[PDB]
């Protein structure tokens, strides 16, 4: 994160819970999450994604949230990696 101009990365956090998936495909513009369920998708643009989207990879384990009711369409927003539980 380090400190200095500090752009607009941090927001509100109080009625937003938190979630993980799995990068089931990363394009050259936008990429997709697959649930624990394997049932359905998630949609994320690279501009909603603040880190290292570049770096990202097949399997790897991200952080995100939703914001809708009840819909096929879904999509995250404000996503960014994270680490898990593993032998340190």
């Amino acid at each position: 994160g380090s400190s200095g101009s500090s752009g607009r990365l941090l927001g509100r956090n109080s009625n937003s819970k938190r979630l993980l998936g799995y990068v089931a495909t990363l394009k050259d513009n936008f990429g997709f999450i697959e649930t624990a369920n394997h049932d359905k998708e998630i949609f994320f643009h690279y501009s909603e994604f603040s880190g290292d989207v570049d770096s990202l990879e097949l399997g790897d384990m991200v952080e995100y949230s939703l914001s809708k009711g009840k819909g096929n369409k879904v999509s995250a927003e404000k996503v960014n990696k994270t680490s898990g539980p593993s032998s340190g």
